[PDB]
């Protein structure tokens, strides 16, 4: 959840 929403910016 938390790690994707950071992730997302690849």
């Amino acid at each position: 959840s938390r790690f994707e929403l950071i992730v997302h910016q690849r």
